[PDB]
């Protein structure tokens, strides 16, 4: 239906004209509708987080200590987005959170949590309560690669009254266990696991030593979250923030060991010599890492940080210091320049509802960073409390429930907006915005009521 | 809506002689029609036996009594024989000082019926929007899905004169196909496509065969358009192609309606402005010493008084503008002879 | 079920204790519930407006120029209450409003509106639009007792375009009219009118002169409003206000001629020598009239005004500003004293919702005066206009006063039900007896 | 009347540090430099819509 979708009259204002005057925020303009010939369910909202990382869900959790720790990053990755572990912590804590995110989902579980036979049931209960993993292997000397002796699962100890009893008393013993021998393809191993009606399947060598472990929980996670953001080994994607000082170099190494896929530089004003040097050094030392430089709001700054080797840019500054820029103008300008050079951009700030996220993605941002919008969801750090007959979170904000339901709500909203605009993807919306086929109207101050 | 006003009343409501008075009272209370004909077997085309009117049963205490006991019997009734011109029949009705005049064939079977109430309605409402048969015009809304096709047929049988497509964003392939199919299947129907706010959308829906367009989208979704700009642009394009437009949304007072009509809209759609009038659906209730309507809004009284108020307001505005019609205002606006001033934010105080 | 209804524990506070300390408004107290063995439909809310006038609906329209004119008084009387035509007008205008109310509903219409044959149709249209009456008789010289020549009804002139034509051209003429001969009992005459399927039936003597007129509209009004407050001749009850000056004597006479059944004295402080003298003079000169004295708030004022010969008392003063009394206390005290002497009382002021009216009636008032609660209804004087999309008259349009009166009726019925008594006379008696109990509410307890 | 803001010295030092941080974010090591580069077109601005001031 190109005859019906293609605007020839072009009744409206193009992005270039819209952002040619004063700096605008998202309420200053609206997107005009186009032509619809598809259902909103078929809309692809995906966007590039970096040169090489595509997100099925163009949403990133902000690296604030009140928003993104291991749990939030896991939820984001599972829904098709990603989270940035905050850097207001020691290197060890940040690496531990990153590990939590990365080893939650696996194909073959390497270094499976295992214990020795004399360990008390209390320890297995602690493992399940703190870290949330079951199916603990019992091995020679508790080494994760020792001879396999048994397995301890939920129903093996949920009835025991003496928490000091050894697991060997209640573990399922190796002679009675379904196991596999290395080598094995993950596909065959997981089909075996399915047919076995069990929750876990160890893979051992010829000496009965533990090579690895398959978990039915991973199969069910894959089934319930088919759009999870994953790396090439089946792990959830994870990002981590860091400053660009000299000490932070150490941090980077640690995070690289923990398995981050994206490094995110934390700066209110990222066009500095220290950040340029840091990006150069990171790309030189850890070529496998992708770096999101920033923060920036002008095409100068973007040029410097892209020349340094940035794979993505965080846009936002101000969304008493007299320096910054209205967020929608900043996004349009920086994202246009960066796209000309093949770099995607993240909108960071002033994103308070779904219309703003849709607008920010349409005018150039590939993905959107959420802070205030998701603060107070169940997956953020902090303790819940009751006050004035209201549920709040503290180290205050109102309880918004599960972040998963919120992410699905934003997904459906973006889809419906794209439908009304008349394009079946947001990459298409960005292309047609640059082409002048998706049009806007600036709204007078009165027209915003 | 369609059978409220008639010239000749076709299929006149009639009953059989054994019907209780309670039934005639129910007819008057629910549907609001009097002068019920009593015929052979209650068929609306059966042999005429009598008539039941207000004063024939307002005094009766046994509501189970048959109407034949109190009806005015046919031998005593003023009637007419087919054929008859409506003019002569209604003059006869006037001279007869009666409220109703049946028209029968040679077998005394009911052909049709004239009601003095229609004469008085015509006298008290001389500007009624009417079709060619003397019935009130009526429009009906429908979505553009495949099921709604059925709906359309039904409405066409009921006698709608305008079909109105219901959509927040009407520039869709489904609506284009629907308009094509409606104009093909029911050529007598006129279709108001929409909703639209850009001249793209208007082009597609007019190419499909729309006879009118509903303008408005937004008067959290990021898509829409300020309403006055939308009206001006879409109405100008549509007028270039000979199609009028309806302003739908953001119309909250009389000045806004006048402005919307001056900048291109031919007619204006009222929702919030008339919600809570006596004629809207819903039940009235008292609360906090205020009369409200519920399935809340404040009682605005009769919609008729409100419509007359808006009429007088539009007239006074057109006068101040210096043109004796709103078609003239639209023409002179396109011509540059009716002029405007943009108001600074301060100037709106 | 007297064993179940009779309070022996008496967990609660009696009216005497409640009003024994500081002056209270209606929000300071609540009525405790009792025992229910009946439907709210069966509740009798009637109250005495005066010693001899019982109102099926214990509601009186206030004599304010913004509330009660002929239309409001008609609505009130029709729903079982009554209205007090204000005195902010000339004597002639007030008498005309009273006459409108009194002659709206009739049995035999004794002075039927009549015209001469040469009158234009425009005049009959004016009569119907202004005064609202049809079936105009056409007689010799237009006298209401002249020889009957014809009758003009709606369908006789609804089609004519020349409004200057004489009625003789379109009237239904006497030779074709169903009529009756004097004398005739109203019952037979109205049944004949029903059987005749006509709207009117003149009653003539042997000389074909108009004796009177029967209207089907009166039968239908009786059917649709079976509880209308009526006098002995089938007319609606009507009250009128007046000050107690010497000039107002004239006013009173005029109102007496117009047919008022109750005179209401207008004063913020009615315990004056002028009001005492006025009441004495009214009871002496027009004994058929009943007088509602007031306004009063203490039992001393009430003693003086009852000794003068008042048939009822208006309660209220304050509901510069240094004189008055909280309204609930005033009502309880004055109504108790007056009831001891066989005089009912009218609550005037501070009645803003149904709970307040119920409380005021429970603590002693027989009937309640409505002002603000009915201001802005369709039946009030004044013109409607639109502003900010709201319709106002200023106050907001409340629609028909009839629907509002029915709402208040149902509210009082449901309240009496929850209290456990099937009438408000019973509620007042049991309040004085200590079987209907109350609770004072702390300021926080009010929400 | 006015509210106590304490020592003017602490306030002057606060303003000093604020101006320094602002100049840093702007990318110039002196305010004479900022003025020169403003006249030269190398220090740039953005006008803010009324909405953008929230
Ligand atoms: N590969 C295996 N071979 C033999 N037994 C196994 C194997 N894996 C798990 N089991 C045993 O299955 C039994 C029931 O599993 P259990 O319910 O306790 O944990 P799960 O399989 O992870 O599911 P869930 O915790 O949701 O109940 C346990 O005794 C467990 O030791
Ligand atoms: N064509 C007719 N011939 C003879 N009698 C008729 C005819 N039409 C109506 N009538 C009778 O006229 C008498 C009075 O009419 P009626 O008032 O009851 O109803 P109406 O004419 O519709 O006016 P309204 O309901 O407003 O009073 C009735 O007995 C009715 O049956
Ligand atoms: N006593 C009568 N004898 C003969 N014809 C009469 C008599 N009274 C009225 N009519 C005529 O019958 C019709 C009267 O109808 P009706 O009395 O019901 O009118 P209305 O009181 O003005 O209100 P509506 O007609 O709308 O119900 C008129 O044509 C009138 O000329
Ligand atoms: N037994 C078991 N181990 C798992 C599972 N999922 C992940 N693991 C592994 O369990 C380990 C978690 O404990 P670990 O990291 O060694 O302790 P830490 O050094 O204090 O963080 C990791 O090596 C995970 O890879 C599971 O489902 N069952
Ligand atoms: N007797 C009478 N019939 C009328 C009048 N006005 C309209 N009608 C007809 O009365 C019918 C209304 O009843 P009807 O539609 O048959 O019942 P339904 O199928 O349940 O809607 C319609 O056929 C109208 O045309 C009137 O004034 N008097
Ligand atoms: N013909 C007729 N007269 C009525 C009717 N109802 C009341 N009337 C009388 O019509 C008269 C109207 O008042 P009138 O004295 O003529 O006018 P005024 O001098 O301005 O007060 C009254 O005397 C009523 O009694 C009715 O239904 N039909």
């Amino acid at each position: 239906n190109t005859n019906l979708r293609t605007k020839t009259l072009r009744d409206g204002t193009t992005a270039e004209e819209l952002f040619s005057q004063d700096g605008l925020s998202f309420n200053d303009f609206i997107i005009l509708p186009g032509f619809i010939d598809f259902d909103s369910s078929k809309v692809n909202v995906s966007g590039q987080f970096t040169k090489n990382i595509l997100l099925h869900l163009p949403l990133v959790s902000s690296p604030m200590d009140t928003v993104t720790e291991s749990s939030m990053a896991r939820a984001m990755a599972l829904m098709g987005g990603i989270g940035v572990i905050h850097n207001n912590c020691t290197v060890e804590q940040q690496a531990r959170m990153v590990r939590s995110v990365k080893l939650y989902r696996n194909g073959f579980i390497m270094k499976p949590k295992s214990v020795s036979p004399d360990v008390p049931v209390s320890t297995i209960r602690n493992i399940k309560s703190e870290k949330g993993i079951s199916g603990i292997l019992v091995t020679e000397g508790g080494k994760y690669d020792g001879k396999l002796l048994g397995i301890v699962c939920t129903k093996d100890i949920d009835f025991v009254k003496d928490a000091s009893a050894p697991v060997s008393q209640y573990m399922t013993r190796r002679e009675n266990m379904t196991v596999e021998r290395y080598p094995i393809k993950l596909e065959e191993a997981m089909d075996v696991l399915n047919r076995s009606r069990h929750g876990y399947l160890p893979v051992l060598n010829d000496k009965d030593e533990v090579v690895c472990l398959c978990s039915r929980r991973d199969a069910v996670r894959a089934r319930d979250y088919p759009n999870s953001s994953l790396d090439r080994n089946g792990h959830l994607l994870c990002a981590a923030a860091t400053s660009t000082r000299e000490a932070d170099k150490g941090r980077v190494a640690a995070l690289s060991e923990a398995g981050i896929d994206v490094l995110v530089l934390d700066s209110s004003q990222g066009n500095t010599i220290y950040q340029v040097s840091f990006i150069r050094w990171v790309k030189k030392t850890y070529p496998h890492l992708e770096v999101v430089a920033g923060n920036v709001v002008t095409q100068d700054q973007a040029k410097n940080l892209i020349d340094a080797g940035a794979d993505s840019l965080r846009i936002g500054m101000g969304s008493v210091l007299a320096c910054g820029r209205p967020q929608a103008t900043a996004i349009y300008k920086v994202a246009r320049y960066a796209a000309s050079r093949g770099v995607p951009c993240v909108a960071d700030g002033g994103l308070r509802n779904v219309g703003d996220v849709c607008k920010a993605l349409a005018v150039g941002a590939n993905v959107a960073m959420l802070g205030s919008m998701i603060a107070g969801t169940s997956e953020t750090p902090g303790e819940y409390f009751f006050k004035d007959g209201m549920r709040l979170k503290g180290y205050a904000v109102l309880d918004k429930g599960s972040v998963l339901k919120l992410l699905a709500y934003i997904h459906k909203g973006l889809q419906q907006s794209a439908q009304d605009i008349g394009e079946v993807s947001f990459d298409a919306i960005r292309e047609k915005v640059y082409e002048g086929q998706v049009l806007f109207n600036r709204r007078s101050l009165t027209a915003q009521s």
